[PDB]
């Protein structure tokens, strides 16, 4: 007939963008000629059941389908976990996916495979990876292959940074405390959750129309402990987003491992970034991982004077590299 | 080990730029689930042995190994035909790939399948078709199933000029004349092939400047039959480019079938583009396929009073669509 299609290029698609963007991987599979790989080759993913992967252009493509199939997995189950309040400990390996399903059929691009969390937010965030993210449904199969389906990109990379950020928020809580209700701080200013300063302004409407913006729905000025983390979270971001822009605190933090990691994003929440910029000799023993050196010379500070209990903890922190001070707090 | 490749996208290849471009098909395959394009589907071409298509996001694969395989064809046959100077019969249907191939594997994109080789030209000129066509190995295959492996991509869109075009070239020899060797035409002037004018100079040397540069090399005044007809081409394409820049002629041109078109061609090389664009009439006549009264218009013309007897046999060519003025020439 006249409407039939004569040619046909890279538009559209079922899924979209599917061999675009990039891949995170450790594994790389073995096959063999070079002039092939463009062509399907299928394997298992060593060390895991029902996880066989299709192989195209050095891009891995994970299929489930209801019937049974030599070349497809069987249908994953669906994970408990919850796409909007949940996270994966922060140690596992997960497997990040895009892509299409219906009619028991399911077709997902790997966008990172087995990677850890902390890789899988970076990975995620590459802006050649948008266009493919932003146009597919996106999934995380967890290390024991159940599936947690997300609504969108940004609930996932949200699910990501609460699984990195939450590691640091027992040891905030036992510092700042954690309050559903808005309530006034030591000078008066309306605050809520884990120390999370709502305004400055004497007007309670005003604290509640900034928690509002900040959760994104009515509040009335309560909150749910899942929305504490959330605002936790939040706040995490925003001083790693500043560390990772000030000179004097960016190497020191990449230097760190993520307990010590906790130990100074602590002390932003508590003094502000400048603050803690400000402590050039300390910050530079912690970059050369001189622990006992630097946490000798933290209890010399001001900061130590004025607030020797919770200095004491954050300093064995930074000694340490354990949660040894805020066990049973 | 520090090397491993952690990251992929679509970058390089084997082969180069594999999906991109567009495929010219009349045929289109029906598999069936739309998520499932992506995924590999096998076909036998319909009418064809020894022609399995892989396709991937609608676009096919062919592909060849010595080792035998329910996925690849067998290795197919060199056909015998000249890829410097040799032709497709004009109405036979063709497949045009690109790729490469070594070690008994061979893996082509086809970019026509069972195409005209006018669609064939039309495709392979397309701006989107250029990545993958200049960075990859040209090649047709035949109806059959034998293969022409082209140089370059230039060496196969000429082949492919020459199979539309060789169609007028008994009609311009019969004409014109043919000579292997630099004469003088009537007026004085350095000529050679088909009533090809090399230069209006007295100078022998340049005719043979003029011709060297044509042939692409030291021929000294002295060329091939197979030659003759490489300038010819040259002279036909030229010819057809202006054709279409004029509007007084693309009409025309595009209305006519390819005996006629060769009619219109012979009058552009007897008395050049704006002459032939002076017989409004006629044309018009032509245009709508009056063919009895375009006939008797010509011949009322001083084209017709100058040169009658090449002009009744251009003549007979527009009124009938065949060759009997050329019949035993
Ligand atoms: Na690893
Ligand atoms: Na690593
Ligand atoms: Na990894
Ligand atoms: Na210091
Ligand atoms: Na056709
Ligand atoms: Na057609
Ligand atoms: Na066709
Ligand atoms: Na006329």
């Amino acid at each position: 007939s006249m409407s039939d299609t004569m040619v046909v290029n890279g538009s559209g698609g079922v899924p979209a963008f599917l061999f675009s963007g990039s891949t995170l991987s450790s594994y790389r599979p073995n096959f063999e000629n070079s002039i092939t790989i463009a062509l399907p080759h299928y394997v298992d993913l060593p060390g895991r059941s029902n996880f066989k992967l299709m192989y195209i252009m050095g891009f891995p493509i994970d299929t489930e389908m209801e019937k049974d199939s030599e070349y497809s997995n069987k249908i994953r189950q669906e994970s408990k976990i919850s796409k909007t309040e949940g996270t994966v400990s922060y140690e596992q390996k997960i497997t990040v996916e895009t892509g299409q399903e219906k009619d028991g059929v399911k077709v997902y691009r790997v966008m990172v495979l087995e990677g850890t969390i902390a890789e899988s937010i970076e990975h995620l965030d590459k802006k050649e990876n948008e266009d493919i993210l932003n146009n597919n449904r996106n999934r995380i199969v967890l290390a024991d292959n159940t599936v947690i389906n997300f609504d969108n990109i940004s609930q996932l990379k949200e699910f990501l940074r609460r699984s990195v950020n939450i590691v640091c928020f027992e040891m905030l809580r036992c510092d700042e405390g954690l309050r559903l209700k808005i309530y006034k701080d030591t000078e008066g200013y309306y605050t809520i959750g884990i120390g999370h300063l709502l305004t400055k302004s004497p007007s309670l409407n005003a604290a509640k129309s900034e928690l509002d913006k900040a959760i994104g729905r009515n509040t009335n000025g309560v909150i749910t402990k899942d929305e504490a983390e959330k605002l936790f979270n939040q706040d995490v971001d925003a001083a790693v987003r500043g560390i990772l822009r000030n000179a004097k605190l960016k190497p020191v933090y990449d230097s760190l491992d993520a307990v010590r990691r906790c130990a100074l994003i602590n002390m932003v929440f508590q003094m502000g970034e400048t603050g803690v910029a400000g402590f050039t000799n300390s910050l530079r023993m912690l970059q050369q991982k001189r622990w006992d050196e630097a946490a000798v010379n933290l209890a010399k500070s001001r900061w130590y004077n004025q607030t020797p209990n919770r200095a004491k903890r954050v300093i064995t922190t930074f000694r340490t590299g354990t949660w040894d001070a805020y066990k049973n707090c």
